[PDB]
C-alpha cells in the first residue's frame, strides 16, 4: 500500500506513460480479502496496435539492435541491479497483487535478479559462426540477428517471474518488444517498466499495454508486423494464439501447462518423497505450470505414502501471505476458485474419493479471501478427466503402479510433457525412468527447480520451443546466410 | 520408362508395400507431352492415420530412436550411396515427371548425395550439454532426443531434393516419419523409399502415403500421434497447416515461397548480373522458392539492363527436358500453366508492359506441352499485384531504384522472406545491404547457391524454422533438462 | 607380406633409406624375423618435413573444401574395412596381441576415421559481436599447418589413426613415424592412403629409430605441432626440443590408472573386470588398471578370487583362437618387467601368482611373462608409483570412499580409471573427484573418436578423440575489418 | 603510494620477503625510486603454489557455483572502474605511458573481468551421444587447477587481468608474478580482489625476480599450467622448465607485425595508423606494427610522408597531456633499442630519422629515444629480423600481392598485423594468407575480450581472451557409465 501511492497507473507506449485510448480502467484486487488494491488503464485494440507499430519503427531504426551485443548486456545487467535494489518493494507488491507468500516473492525476486544477470552475461557470447563452404571461392557465414518485433503475453501465477523470462533475452538480442501481463495482475509488471525506464532504452524498444480489451490479444498475437508472439498461460488461449499467428506465417513460442508426475518408486526416500509431494503439489496453492498435481507411487508403498501426504495436508496453515507463519495463500480469483470447485463434482461423479479438502475454508480469518482447501484425491485412474486435465489448484491426485514399466506408462499417458520427478534412492533407475519420460524438464529426488542457465518447455501439447538458457535465448534470434563470391564468373546457361 | 517397368506403384505403410484402402488410383503426367507415364495408388485419410500410429509404435518400440547415433549415421551413408549409385536413373525419373532439363536433374541428384552425406556425419556429433548448475549438490544436464514422429510434406518443383532436406535429419535423430509427395511427382520419392528399404530400417520408422485424398494432408498436419509437422509448398496451404498444428500444439517446420529481390547497383559486373538475372529468373522455369523474380535494378543501367536481358529472353531455348540444347522445360501442370496466364492479364490491367513473352509458345513440338516463354514485366512498381505476389513461372518484373537505402526498402517491401541477391562490385556496399535485407539467405554477387552445410528458411510469411546445417538437424530434437539432486534434504515448508 | 612395402614414403614416392639401411621387424610370439624395412636417416626426416611443407603452402590439400576432405578421410575408412582381416593378422603378427583384440582395433580403427569424415565439415569458425563500433569480427579456424606425428609400438595403428584422421580432415600435411619395432600396420595404412589420393607431400611415413630422427621430428622450424603418445621421459625430451621454436605440443604419455572397487560392487563383475584391466595386451596399454584399490571388507574374497582366475589365463599365440594373453613386445621390455618383480620383492611386496616367464614347451621361443598379482603393497611403493605397462596388477586396501579418492589420486599421473560400485550416486561422486582424463563407472577400458581422450598431471598434455581433439589441429585467426576507417590523429601533423 | 601495500600477498596475508629483501621502483620518466617493495624467495613461491594447491583442494572456490564466481569476478570489475583514476596514474608513473593509454587500459581491464565474469556460468561440458549401447557418455569442464601467471612490464594490470579473469571464473587457484619493474597496479588489483573476497590461497601474489622465483614458477609439480606473457627467450626457458611435469604452457611471446599498405589504400589513414602502429607505448608492444611492407608505387610518397610525421612526435611526461609518446621503459632496454641502430647501419641500412636520445633539456634525465624510421632495407637483415621493441619502424617495398605475403610471412613471428586497401576483397585475400592470430584490415591495433588473441610460429602457444581463452583455465574428464554392465567373460573361469 506504500508503494502504490507512486506506482504508475498507465500503459507504456513509445516513450510515454499513457492512459487507455478510450480512458476506460480497470480495479485490481488482492486475493487475500477481494479488496480493490489498485486502478490501472485498460487499453484499446488500437493502443495495441500502436505499441507494435512504434516497436516496429524502433527495429528498423536500429537504435536497440544496432547497438553493441556488450552495451546491451550493460542495460540488461543494469535492470538486473534494480530488481536487486527494490527487493523488498517488488517482493511485498508481488504478494499483494498474486497473493502468495511473502517467502515465495522473495525468492521470485532472486530468480528475477538471476535471469536478467544470466542474459546479460550471455547477450555477447555469440553473433553466429563461419561456415566452411563447399563451393570453391565463396565466403559462407551464418550471421544471427534479433528476430525482430516481439509480442510477449503473461500469466497471472508469477508475473514478474514470467515477464523476465521473456524480456530479458529479447533485450539481450536487441528486439523490440510489445508485453502484456495477465488482466488481473499487472502491478510488479508495470513496476519493472518503470525500471526498465529508469535504465533508459529507445523509444519504442519496449511498450506495454493492459487488460484483456476487446480483440488485444488478437492484436498482439495477428499483426502482420510481428515476427515473434510468445505466450505463456492457458492451452485453450495457446491454441487460438497459434491459430491467429498462423495469419501472417508468425513465429510461436508457447508455454502452456502440464499434468506434472511425481513417481515415487518404493525405495524412495520416504520422507523426503511426503515432503515434496506437498511442495510439488501445494506451493502457490498448486497454481504452478509445472506443479506435481499427478502423484505415481509405487503400489507396495501407497497406502503408507497416502495417510502420510493426508495428515501432513490436515496441518498445512492457510492465511495472508503477509503473515511468517502463512504456508500456502489463496488461489487467484473467483473465476479460477469456481473452476476448481466445479473439478471437484467432476472428480466425485466419475468415482474418484475427495480424501481430504476439496472445500472452500470455514476459519473466520478466511472466509473474505479466495481461499480452497490443499486436497488430495484418490482412487481415481488415468481415464478420468480429475487426472488428465490441469485443475491448477491445491489439488493433487494418486495412482498407484507395480512396475518402473508401467510409472512411465502412465506418467507419458497425457496431452502434457512439461515437468516431472523420480524420487528413488537407486540413481540408475531414477536415471533410466527420466530418460523415458516425455518431459521438459525431469528432476531426480527434487521438485520445483528451474534456473536460467536450462532451458524450459514442453513436450506435446505443453508448448513449443523453450525458455531460459542458450535456446531460450535463440528464440529471440534469426539466421542468416550470407554468401559471398569471391570471383564470379558467368554461367552461360543461357544461349548468347 | 525403362525404369518404371520395375517401379513401385504403392504406398509404403509400416514395412509393407501396399495399395489404398479403397483401391483408387491416379494418373501421374509427363508436363512435356501430358501424357499418362505411370499410374500410382491414391491413399486415403486412415491410411495417413495408420501410417502415423505405425510411426508412433516403431517410435515408442525405441528400435531406432535408441539405435546409437554413430549407427544411424552409417544408414544415412548407406542411403547417401544408393542415390550416386543410381544417380542416372534418378535423374531421368525426375526430368520425366516433373520436366527440368536432365542437367537440372543430374545437379539435384549430386546435391541429394551431398545432404544425406552431410547429416550422416552430423548424426552422433552433439548430444546436449553439461550446464554448471547454480544450485549446490546437483548435477544439470540438457539431453537431445529425437522430437519424435514427423508428418513430412513435399512440393512438386524439386520431388526428391526437398524429401531429402526432410528424411535425412529425421532419420539421422532417430525420428520416426510419415512423407506424403506432392500427388503430381511422386516418382523419385516412391524409388528413394525403394532405397531406403534396401538399407533397412525397423519397421514402421519410414512411411510413405501417396496422394491428395480427402482429409489427407488435415489428417499429416491434425493428428495427435505427431510432434512435428514439416512443410513446403504455397503459403496458403502452409497457413491451413499450421492451423492444423494448433489444434494439438505441434511444432511446425514451414517452407514457403518467396518474392527474391535480385539487387542489381550500376557498379555491378554488368554481363555477370545479366547473366545471373537470367539464371535467377528462368531455372527450372522459375519454379523455385528461391526464384530471382523481384529484379531491382538501379536507374542509371535500367535501360542498358531491361534492353540487354530482353534480348537474351528471347534467345532461350524452349524444349524436352531430355533434348541437351533445352535450357527451360515446361511448367509442371495445366492449372499451374493457367494460374501464371491469368497473371499476366492482371499484369496488364495494372499498368504494367509484358516486354517480352507472357505467352505460351506455337513452336509445332512445344504445342503439346505445358510450355510458356520466358516473360520481362516492366514498368511496374511495388504495389502492383504482379510484384507482391508470387508467380512460380518463368516470369520476371523490373523496378528501378535510385539510391542504396531504396533498393533496401523496395527489396524488404514484400510479405517475404526467403533469399535474394546484391550485385556490386563494391563489397562494402553489398554487405551493408545484405546485413538489412529481412531474407534467410543473401548473396552477394551469385544467385542460387543453397548446400547442407548451412540452414535455409524464411523470415516473415516465407516460414517458420529451417532446413539444412545444424539448424535444420535441431528441427527434428527435443531438449530435456535432467536435474539430480545429489544431497537431497527435506525444505520443512508445511508443517510435521 | 610378399606384397607389403618395405620403404619408406617421402613426398609422393616410395623410398629406402638415404644410407639403404634396414631393420628386421620381429613377431614376439616367437622372436623370428617377419619383414625387413629401411631404417630412415635424420636428413629423410627432413626432406618429409619440407615436403609437408611445400605441399601445404601450395594449398592442394589446405585450401580443398572441407566437404572433400572429408569425403577422402571416409575413403580411408572404407579401406581400412574392406582390409580388416589382413590388417588385424598383421598386427597381432608385429605385436603379438590376440587377433580377436586386433579385430576390435579394426572396428575402432574404421569408426575414428569415419567420425573424423563426418566432423571435417561442420565448424570454420565464429562471427563475433564486436564491441567497436562500424567493424565486422570474425574468428576463422585453419589447419595448423605441417604437424609430425610419433606413434606407439602398443597399437600402432590405433593410435596413429587418432593422429591421422583429424590431421588429414582439417587440412594439414603430416609427416608420421610408427614405432621402430612395430611399422607394418602403419606401412600398410599409408599404401592405402595413396590409393585414395593426396597432393604429393601431404602425407610421409619415416621409418627407424635412427640417429636424431626423432630430434629433427620435434626440433624443426617448419613444424607447427609434435603429437607423440609414448612412454614419459622420451614426451619430456620431445617437448623440451618442441620449445626451441615454440612448437605446440600434443602428449599421451602412460598413467598409473586406478581400479576402485566399493564392497557394494557386483562382485562377479569386478572380478571379471579387474582381469581384463589388467591383462588385456598382457598389461601394455595406457590405461591399462595396473592399480587395483579394493575396500577392506572384501579384500580377502577379492584377492582369493583374483589370484584363482590368474592362474587359469590362457597364454599363446595371438592366432590361436583359445588364446587370451599374448606375449610382450620385446626382450628389453620383458628385461624390465622382470626387474620390477625384483624391486617389488625388495621393498616388501608380494608376488601372490606369476611373477615369472611361464614354462611350457610352445612358450619357450616367445617372450612371454605370466599374469601376475602383487599384495601387501601401499602407495610408498616403486611397483605401485611406477608404470610396469607389463601383466602385472597390484592390490591396496581402503576403508572409506574419501581414502579411495586420495589413494587414487596419489600418483604423478592423470590418464583414466574406473569404479565399480552398485550405489551409482557414490561412484559419481568419486569419479568427480578423480583427477583422470577418462574415468568408467562399472566398466574398464572404453574410449571411441566420439569422446576426448587424455591426460591431467604427467600423463599428457592436449587431447586426442572428439571435436576436442580436431582442434589440436586448427589454429584460430581474428579477422578484424574497420568498415568505416578514421584517422586517430594521436601523433602531430 | 603512501597507502599502497608494499608486500607479496601470499595465503590471504601480505608479507614481506623470506629474507627481506627489497627492491626499488622506478619512474622511467625521471629514473626516479617512487616505491620499494619486498623482493621474494623462491620458498617464498614454493609456499604461495602450496597454499593455492591447498586452496584448490579445499573446493572452497572451485567448487563454488559457476554463477556465483561470476558474481564475484564482475565486483573485480566494478571496483576497477571505482579506481580508474588512481590506477590510471599509477600505471603512468610505473611504466612512463601517457595517462590517455593508461585510461584507455583501464576501460579495457574492466570489460575483460565483465566479459569474463558473464563466461562463467555457460558452458559446464557436453553430453555424448555414445557408440555404446547402454552407456552415458559426458564431458565435464573443470578448472585446469593450479595456475602460475607471469606478467611484463609493457602493460601490467591489463595483461594481468587477462589472465586473474579466466582462472578465477573457471575456478582456478593462481599465483602471479609481474614484472620485476613494474609491480605496482598489480599491487593494487591484488588490494581490490581481497576486498571483494575470495577463499584463502585462492589468489596469490609474488613479487620480484624472475631469475629467482621464475624457475619454481614454471617447473614445481603442484602446477597444472604456467602462463607466461613476455620474450621469446625467457617463454622458451619456460616450457622447457614445465616439461618437467609435462606442465601445460600458453605463451605470448612477441612479434615482427606486418602493416601492408597497398598503393589503394586511404593514404592519409595508413600514414596515421603507420605512426600509431610504431610509436604507441614507445613501440613496446608486443602487436607493435615495426615492420611496415608499402607497394613501390607509392613507397617515396610514403616515406617522406611518414618521416615528416615523425619529426613532430611529441616526446615528454606521461602526465602531461600533450605528450604523444613516452620514456622507454628501463636503462637495459634502452641499451638494446641503442644497439639495434648499429646493427642496422653496419648490415646497410639508412636511419632516416631518430635513432638516437633526444637532447631537449627536459627530457635528458628520463630513458627516452627518438621515435626513428629505417629504410633501405630487406628481409635478409637483423634490423627487420628481430624484435627491437622500441620506437623503430622499417619500411621495405614489395611490387605485388603475392610479394607482400611471402615477405610479410617471412619471420619466425605470427602474433599480428594488418593489411590497407581500399579493394576490401583483395585486403581479404591477403588476411587469408598471413600466418597471424590477428589480422586488422584498415586498421592496427583493435583487440577485445570477445575475440581471442595470440600467436602463430614463435610468437606462441595457445590464446589469451574469448571463449579459447576461457578453455586455457579448462580441463575435460570423460565419464562413461555402463548402465547395464555384464561380465565380459574373456578370460576362463
Ligand atoms: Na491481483
Ligand atoms: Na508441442
Ligand atoms: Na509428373
Ligand atoms: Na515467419
Ligand atoms: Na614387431
Ligand atoms: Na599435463
Ligand atoms: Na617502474
Ligand atoms: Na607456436
Amino acid at each position: 500500500m506504500e508503494l502504490l501511492k507512486h506506482l504508475s497507473q498507465r500503459q507504456y507506449i513509445d516513450g510515454e506513460w499513457v492512459e487507455s485510448a478510450n480512458k476506460n480502467t480497470r480495479d485490481i484486487i488482492n486475493p487475500y480479502n477481494q479488496e480493490v488494491i489498485f486502478t490501472v488503464s485498460e487499453g484499446t485494440k488500437e493502443d495495441a496496435e500502436r505499441a507494435i507499430l512504434a516497436a516496429r519503427r524502433a527495429f528498423e531504426s536500429g537504435e536497440w539492435s544496432q547497438e553493441t551485443a556488450e552495451t546491451r548486456g550493460k542495460k540488461v545487467r543494469a535492470i538486473a541491479d534494480k530488481i536487486k535494489e527494490h527487493r523488498e518493494a517488488l517482493a511485498r507488491l508481488e504478494t499483494l497483487d498474486t497473493g502468495k507468500t511473502l517467502e515465495e516473492s522473495y525468492a521470485d525476486m532472486d530468480d528475477i535478479h538471476n535471469v536478467f544477470m544470466y542474459f546479460a552475461g550471455l547477450a555477447d557470447k555469440d553473433g553466429g559462426e563461419m561456415i566452411d563452404s563447399p563451393i570453391p571461392d565463396t565466403e559462407s557465414k551464418i550471421v544471427k540477428e534479433p528476430v525482430g518485433v516481439v509480442t510477449q503475453i503473461t500469466p497471472w501465477n508469477y508475473p514478474l517471474l514470467q515477464a523476465s523470462w521473456k524480456i530479458a533475452p529479447a533485450l539481450a538480442t536487441g528486439c523490440s518488444l510489445v508485453m502484456k501481463p495477465s488482466e488481473i495482475t499487472p502491478l510488479t509488471t508495470i513496476r519493472v517498466f518503470e525500471l526498465m525506464e529508469e535504465v533508459g532504452f529507445p523509444k519504442g524498444t519496449i511498450n506495454l499495454i493492459l487488460g484483456a480489451g476487446s480483440e488485444v490479444g488478437d492484436v498482439m498475437s495477428g499483426h502482420k508486423e510481428v515476427d515473434l508472439v510468445s505466450f505463456t498461460g492457458s492451452i485453450e488461449t495457446g491454441k487460438h494464439i497459434m491459430k491467429n499467428a498462423a495469419n501472417n506465417v508468425t513465429n510461436i513460442a508457447l508455454e502452456l501447462g502440464g499434468k506434472n508426475p511425481n513417481i515415487i518408486f518404493d525405495d524412495a526416500d520416504f520422507e523426503l518423497a511426503v515432503d515434496q509431494a506437498l511442495n510439488g503439489g501445494y506451493f502457490h496453492a498448486g497454481q504452478v505450470c509445472s506443479a506435481g498435481s499427478r502423484i505415481l507411487v509405487q503400489n507396495s508403498i501407497k497406502d503408507k505414502f497416502e495417510q502420510a501426504l493426508i495428515d501432513r495436508v490436515k496441518k498445512i496453515k492457510l492465511g495472508n501471505g503477509f503473515d511468517a507463519d502463512t504456508e500456502m495463500g489463496p488461489v487467484i480469483s473467483t473465476e479460477h476458485r469456481n473452476k476448481i470447485e466445479s473439478y471437484m463434482d467432476v472428480a466425485k461423479a466419475e468415482g474418484a474419493t475427495i480424501a481430504v479438502g476439496g472445500k472452500r475454508p470455514d476459519r473466520d480469518d478466511l472466509k473474505d479471501g479466495l481461499f480452497f482447501e490443499p486436497t488430495v484425491i484418490t482412487n481415481c485412474d488415468t481415464s478420468m478427466r480429475i487426472v488428465q486435465e490441469e485443475v491448477f489448484g491445491p489439488v493433487v491426485t494418486v495412482e498407484g503402479f507395480e512396475t518402473e514399466q508401467e510409472a512411465i506408462q502412465l506418467a507419458n499417458d497425457s496431452i502434457y510433457g512439461l515437468a516431472g520427478a523420480v524420487f528413488s534412492k537407486d540413481i540408475g533407475k531414477a536415471q533410466r525412468v527420466a530418460n523415458k519420460l516425455k518431459l521438459g524438464t525431469v528432476w531426480i529426488n527434487d521438485f520445483h527447480p528451474y534456473f536460467a542457465q536450462a532451458p524450459w518447455g514442453g513436450y506435446k501439447q505443453s508448448g513449443i520451443g523453450r525458455e531460459l538458457g542458450k535456446e531460450g535465448l535463440e528464440e529471440y534470434l534469426v539466421s542468416k546466410h550470407i554468401l559471398t563470391n569471391t570471383n564470379p564468373q558467368l554461367v552461360n546457361w543461357f544461349s548468347k
